[PDB]
Formats: structure tokens, sequence, C-alpha cells
């Protein structure tokens, strides 16, 4: 789902 996609993109900045 596109909700877990937000966590997959978060590790690219945090």
């Amino acid at each position: 789902k596109l909700l877990k996609l937000l966590k997959k993109l978060l590790k690219l900045l945090k």
C-alpha cells in the first residue's frame, strides 16, 4: 500500500 511507501521514502532523509 502507498502508506508504507511513505516509510520507504523517509529513510532517504532521516
